[PDB]
């Protein structure tokens, strides 16, 4: 069998607090994961995480197929050319099982400067009707606030990992134009399970998504308590053990950019199995002009051989690869 991924529980209360040297206690946890396989279990966060796979679950379940249609990204629906991000991502029966809805920032409204400018990669969200899903979006636009301030607090500890002053990464990590996504993602039980929406990856194991970096700067993510995800380390990939109380995070390839590799990205992949289950990642991305000079902290003058990019850039090109 596969062996189990060293991912430890890193309680990260003290991020939110003013205790610096307890902030560096935690920063080194994240330094030791990031440089090991590259994942950890945030524990401590603060998040009520039973609510939302609650609420998460009531939307699934009693969408109609009719409200998909009028939600849908413009992959599944050409009236909707302006929908690329936000929307509803369908299932097709037989052939690929997930679904999913994903939001952007609240504050993209029509008035915002980004969204007169049509800048790409910012979009207004779509909601369902309010009578048919009450409360829905108050909940989930409340949830994209609690899981940014987490990952603010985590994005400190990254920063005073890195040796950098706690604001380095999280100054450029601002409500008012945060790309940052939800994504509320569905994996299905059903019986037959489709062959088609199984993937045989080249080592035998049956996957619902193959191999892939994450297109973020890190990925703070909460999922159902069934084992699915593996890492690939040099031992070969390794199972990720299942904890749904705490918030899975990673590095995404962004955070290896801006480190020279320091941080990589590690390589993941969803192993397919047939149980009703989430995984609601949020994407912490930064802001369209949001630009990090690339360093590497493994250099005496911390310089690097890397050019910038600025995060809305990085971000377009990832999300069409
Ligand atoms: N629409 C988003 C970007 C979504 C990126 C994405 O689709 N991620 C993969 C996916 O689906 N999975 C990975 S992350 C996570 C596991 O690696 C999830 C899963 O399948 O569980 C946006 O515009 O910002
Ligand atoms: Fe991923």
């Amino acid at each position: 069998s596969v062996s189990k991924a060293n991912v430890p529980k890193i309680d990260v209360s003290p991020l939110f607090g003013d205790d610096q040297a307890a902030k560096m206690r935690v920063a080194q946890q994240i330094d030791a994961a990031s440089r090991d396989t590259g994942f950890f279990y945030a524990v401590n966060h603060g998040i009520n995480v039973q609510r939302l796979s609650q609420k998460t679950k009531e939307f699934h379940m009693s969408i109609t197929p009719e409200e998909k249609w009028d939600l849908a990204i413009r992959a599944y629906n050409k009236e909707h050319q302006d929908q690329v991000r936000a929307g509803y991502y369908l299932s097709i029966p037989g052939k690929k099982a997930v679904e999913s809805f994903c939001y952007l920032n609240p504050n993209f409204t029509p008035d915002h400067p980004r969204i007169q400018a049509k800048t790409p990669t910012h979009e207004v969200n779509v909601w369902p009707d309010e009578t048919k899903h009450p409360g829905f979006q108050d909940f989930a636009e409340q949830y994209y606030w609690d899981v940014f301030g987490l990952s603010s607090a985590l994005l400190k500890g990254y920063a005073l990992a890195l040796g950098k002053e706690e604001n380095f990464f999280a100054r450029h990590f601002k409500p008012d134009d945060t790309l940052a996504s939800v994504v509320l993602i569905r994996y299905p039980y059903l019986d037959p399970y489709p062959e088609a929406a199984i993937k045989t990856a080249a080592d035998g194991t049956k996957l619902s998504f193959e191999w892939h970096e994450d297109v973020s700067l890190i990925t703070v993510l909460y999922q159902s308590n069934v084992q699915n995800l593996q890492v690939e380390t040099a031992a070969g990939y390794q199972d990720i053990e299942a904890d749904d109380t705490g918030y899975l995070i990673n590095c995404g390839s962004y955070m290896a950019h801006l480190t020279n590799n320091y941080y990589k990205a590690p390589i993941h992949r969803v192993k397919w199995v047939n149980a009703e289950r989430q995984s609601l990642p949020f994407f912490v991305n930064l802001g369209y002009d949001s630009v990090i000079d690339p360093f590497d902290p493994r250099e005496p003058n911390g310089k690097s051989d890397r050019e910038p990019l600025s995060y809305g850039d990085y971000l377009q090109n990832g999300l069409v690869s």
